[PDB]
């Protein structure tokens, strides 16, 4: 896996991407790594934001499936033509598979102006693939056609340029410290998990644990923030404010719309609480917890011209679609998507940012009863 270490790049807030090659002769592309979707879709036309795009007609191995796709979002979309072609990952395993590829021919509010990726690698399951679940996702093809084990792991680091590792087919011990603990994947669609308890500086937020997963909780490398359901978000914000009473901040800061600034080197990290998410464990009545330091949810904000303070935005935001463990969370941990065994592992990342006195942790076991009732139906 030393060949795979450090194989991801990005820019602050624009995701992590991995290099891939498609077609014969091979066309090199940078592809966003997204555990929140299940299509492999690449720019196939010269949208002005793109550095590179897939040219299907130059590939001797391209096969047109004579079928279109349309993926809408709340405001945007992408649309394109379905096909298959040969695909490799230069800094992944030494194999070449025939995968489905959506050739993006028209899009709106999908690509990011300024980014250095040109497609998306959806790593979640068939159930949420478009146009329907018969369009086999990339990883399913990799596993079906090769001897690569049915798992990948992600160490997201980064800081501005970011870096990380996607270890395909295994776990790399050098990428984490302490122990790996596993939560069940509740259902194979998104990487759905169940959060069973939440503490702030060790103190229970005291909500019905169903609130934590209303209407789902997912691990999503294609979202930056920790996103929390509205009722959970308000309790957490209330509790973080209290812990940090010592200073007052604008309403807008808690909304992600305003920064908070301190003289360089004087950020009062001590007044911001650690957040603990307890996840359903592998054994009946057993759970474990992952601990988030504030340097994960207080996000440094690049350059406000002639300001030599340290300025930060709040990287916890509200969700109406359940809890989302986005890059903010994932950057604290080495995360193992153990598809073969329907489970997701967490261990403290070897590249997590340190606090002067407090230590991130993945710890257990804890006794939590009725953990199934925490799941939303
Ligand atoms: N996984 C995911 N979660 C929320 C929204 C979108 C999404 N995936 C598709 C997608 C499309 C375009 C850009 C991005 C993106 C933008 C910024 C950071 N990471 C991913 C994600």
């Amino acid at each position: 896996f030393v060949e795979m270490v450090d194989n991801l790049r990005g820019k602050s807030g624009q995701g992590y991407y991995v290099e891939m090659t498609v077609g014969s002769p091979p066309q090199t592309l940078n592809i966003l790594v997204d555990t929140g979707s299940s299509n492999f879709a690449v720019g196939a036309a010269p949208h002005p934001f793109l550095h590179r795009y897939y040219q299907r007609q130059l590939s001797s191995t391209y096969r047109d499936l004579r079928k279109g796709v349309y993926v809408p979002y709340t405001q945007g979309k992408w649309e394109g033509e379905l096909g298959t072609d040969l695909v490799s990952i230069p800094h992944g395993p030494n194999v070449t598979v025939r995968a489905n590829i959506a050739a993006i021919t028209e899009s709106d509010k999908f690509f990011i102006n300024g980014s250095n990726w040109e497609g998306i690698l959806g790593l979640a399951y068939a159930e949420i693939a478009r146009p329907d679940d018969s369009l086999e996702p990339f990883f399913d093809s990799l596993v079906k056609q090769t001897h690569v084990p049915n798992l990948f792991s992600l160490q997201l680091c980064g800081a501005a340029s970011v870096g990380g590792s996607m270890i395909i087919g295994g776990i790399d011990h050098s990428l984490y410290t302490g122990s790996l603990w596993y939560t069940p994947i509740r259902r194979e669609w998104y990487y759905e998990v169940i959060i069973v308890r939440v503490e702030i500086n060790g103190q229970d937020l005291k909500m019905d644990c169903k609130e934590y997963n209303y209407d789902k909780s997912i691990v999503d490398s294609g979202t930056t923030n920790l996103r929390l359901p509205k009722k959970v978000f308000e309790a957490a914000v209330k509790s973080i404010k209290a812990a940090s009473s010592t200073e007052k901040f604008p309403d807008g800061f808690w909304l992600g719309e305003q920064l908070v600034c301190w003289q360089a080197g004087t950020t009062p990290w001590n007044i911001f609480p650690v957040i603990s998410l307890y996840l359903m464990g592998e054994v009946t009545n057993q759970s474990f917890r992952i601990t988030i330091l504030p340097q994960q949810y207080l996000r440094p904000v690049e350059d406000v011209a002639t300001s030599q303070d340290d300025c930060y935005k709040f990287a916890i935001s509200q969700s109406s679609t359940g809890t989302v463990m986005g890059a903010v969370i994932m950057e604290g941990f080495y995360v193992v998507f153990d598809r073969a065994r329907k489970r997701i592992g967490f261990a403290v990342s070897a590249c997590h940012v340190h606090d002067e006195f407090r230590t991130a942790a993945v710890e257990g076991p804890f006794v939590t009863l009725d953990m199934e009732d925490c799941g939303y139906n």
